């Protein structure tokens, strides 16, 4: 599950949850657990950062990728990977997609698929082996975050 395709599906499932367009039919047990936890983080970040989230105009996918790179470089600067930081990656892509829905020039219905790709690239290349060694999504993330 630490392969790119699995991570891409998690990132895309979370953007479809934020955008209220879940793929008709349903998400896996991993995505279901992740959407509750990442949404709780997302809402608190949006409340705390309300003032500064207006300091950018996310007019394009390249702007969103630049912002994502800056935020992730800062989030992981101490070299510490943990599950909280992994959930924060998904919460942050949720904030990005909401700003793109409002601000993207020539809004493209497939944009969430491009954001999903670069989120999955970051997760796989920068945290993938930490994730696998800590149980992957099914034996790590879900075991940590699934309901008591
Ligand atoms: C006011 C802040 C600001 O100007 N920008 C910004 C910076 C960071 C950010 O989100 C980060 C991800 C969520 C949060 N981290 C966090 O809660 N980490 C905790 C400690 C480790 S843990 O995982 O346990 C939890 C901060 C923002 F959403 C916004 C801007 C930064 C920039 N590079 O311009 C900014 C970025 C993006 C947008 Cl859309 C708007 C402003």
């Amino acid at each position: 599950d630490c392969e790119f395709g699995y991570i891409y599906r998690l990132a895309q499932d979370y953007l479809q949850c934020v955008l209220q367009i879940p793929q008709p039919g349903g998400p896996s047990k991993t995505s279901r657990v992740l959407q509750n936890v990442a949404f709780s983080v997302q809402k608190e970040v949006e409340k705390n950062l309300k003032s500064c989230l207006d300091n950018v105009n996310v007019v394009s996918v390249d702007t969103a990728r630049t912002l994502f790179n800056q935020v992730m470089e800062k989030e992981f600067e101490d070299g510490i990977i943990n599950w909280g930081r992994i959930v924060t990656i998904f919460a942050f892509e949720g904030i990005l997609i909401k700003k793109l829905l409002r601000q993207q020039i020539a809004p493209d219905v497939d944009t969430y698929k491009e954001i999903s790709y670069f989120v999955a690239e970051f997760i796989m290349n920068n945290t993938g082996e930490w994730i696998r060694q800590n149980g992957g999504w099914e034996n790590g993330f879900v075991k940590k975050f699934e309901p008591k």
